[PDB]
């Protein structure tokens, strides 16, 4: 269960540069592919996860989010930015209102998607350990 | 506006105690008194912001942020931390989730509400000024 206290603090010393990926992503894709995963196996790495997989999968003892599918849908990713962690099948939902909001911190970053994930995904390596 | 980005500071290294301080006042008050407002001015502190009043304060130039009343009808006070900080009548969208979620933030902080404010409030004071 570490992993969560690990991701935790990962994401509160990335929150510019995951609001930035989480921004450019929602441009590109707004919720059609569904919500952005962080799979922490083999390695942490970036997914999108469909509105079923997620309901199908916080169906579960360890999960069971209470409206998890509503704060999913409610997120307002201009000012705030909403991801899961997937540690061997348990979420940690990941939230945050960010200083700038998302899309200037996108504008501040000035990187694409793909410098982002490249960036992020070194970062976590072996910083968070399922 | 400074304060924005040191308030944005105050939060991400104090998830914890304001998750515990969120959901003391939950147990408190659940939604009898409105949403919780750190007040930044003369020094900052929490107050409470009914229904009412944070509609005609969001009715101002400086804020109007969008669905601000959705997100707060929709937050989910088991996973989600909101409060809204309020710098010369500008607001400012606080809400995360924590880890651990606020229930047993507020469990594992061992204090009461009384304590945490106190604790909570000292802490900003010279630490976010407007």
């Amino acid at each position: 269960s570490k992993w969560r206290s690990q991701l935790d603090r990962f994401v509160k010393e990335n929150q510019q540069d995951l609001a930035a990926l989480f921004w450019g992503l929602w441009l590109e894709n707004g919720d059609s592919q569904g919500t952005i995963g962080i799979d922490l196996q083999p390695t942490p790495h970036f997914v999108y996860c469909p509105k079923d997989a997620v309901e199908k999968l916080n169906n579960n003892v360890e999960n069971r989010l209470q409206e998890l599918l509503g704060i999913i849908e409610h997120n307002q990713p201009e000012i705030e930015v909403l991801m899961i962690g997937i540690g061997k099948g348990e979420i940690k939902l990941i939230q945050f209102a960010p200083e700038p909001p998302p899309p200037v911190c996108f504008e501040q970053v000035g990187k694409d998607i793909d410098g982002l994930l490249e960036l992020l995904e070194q970062r976590m390596s072996g910083e968070i350990v399922v």
